[PDB]
């Protein structure tokens, strides 16, 4: 059936309609670090988002994102693990129905009150559709969010959810600068992985940042109100839309600081 979070289309029923659920190479992964390798050959991350073009907000029914105009270089990523450059296309959360859950990456088992994914695709490929084909076609960009003190980078998002409450509307949104949601330092861990959701794709070079922002109770409140079914549906509210950890399998963990 038509997947989703709970009970009977949840993850663990997954890979009946997408045999890849069981692969080597899926995601989340529970970050290890005592067992992570520090890299010292691994390069800076460099994060050009000055001319970013945000364009729209949407509710999906798995979650919102916020979608960017990526017909040209205009807020890139490259460094780091990477080669050549990959274009911002859109962001998303991934969040719980407590405080202490929500997260898809744990760090040493603890899981974060959300984590927000930047995707970004390699350009080499043409479009997003060709390069979910390759096994080096994405990279997200992986931030966690704890509960603390506002962010004020996040209040318009904030702002906007209203009008995006069911599956299927969405909200005009020019003008968002993506630079108010990083974290002070860009230190990583990185990994070969997937995306989390169906397709499940093994397509993803995964960078999570070590640094979490500060994000405060309100803020988290008010994502918790936005709902998985459409205009009219009986109400399921949109919560815990993350994927477990999966197995590490053969896979290591690097890291670009010690
Ligand atoms: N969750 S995720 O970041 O791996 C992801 C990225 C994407 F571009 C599309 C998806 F459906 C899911
Ligand atoms: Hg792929
Ligand atoms: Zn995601």
């Amino acid at each position: 059936h038509h997947w989703g979070y709970g009970k009977h289309n949840g993850p663990e029923h997954w890979h009946k309609d997408f045999p890849i659920a069981k692969g080597e190479r899926q995601s989340p992964v529970d970050i290890d670090t005592h067992t992570a390798k520090y890299d010292p050959s691994l390069k800076p991350l460099s994060v050009s988002y000055d001319q970013a073009t945000s364009l729209r907000i949407l509710n999906n029914g798995h979650a919102f994102n916020v979608e960017f105009d990526d017909s040209q270089d205009k807020a890139v990523l490259k460094g780091g693990p990477l080669d050549g450059t990959y274009r911002l296309i859109q962001f998303h959360f991934h969040w719980g129905s407590l405080d202490g859950q929500g997260s898809e990456h744990t760090v040493d088992k603890k899981k974060y009150a959300a984590e927000l994914h930047l995707v970004h695709w390699n350009t080499k490929y043409g479009d997003f559709g060709k390069a979910v084909q390759q096994p080096d076609g994405l990279a997200v960009l992986g931030i966690f969010l704890k509960v603390g003190s506002a962010k004020p980078g996040l209040q318009k998002v904030v702002d906007v959810l209203d009008s995006i409450k069911t599956k299927g509307k969405s909200a005009d949104f020019t003008n968002f600068d993506p630079r108010g949601l990083l974290p002070e330092s860009l230190d990583y861990w990185t990994y070969p992985g997937s995306l989390t959701t169906p397709p499940l794709l093994e397509c993803v070079t995964w960078i999570v940042l070590k640094e979490p922002i500060s994000v405060s109770s309100e803020q988290v409140l008010k994502f918790r109100k936005l709902n998985f079914n459409g205009e009219g549906e009986p109400e399921e509210l949109m919560v815990d839309n993350w994927r477990p950890a999966q197995p590490l399998k053969n896979r290591q963990i690097k890291a670009s600081f010690k």
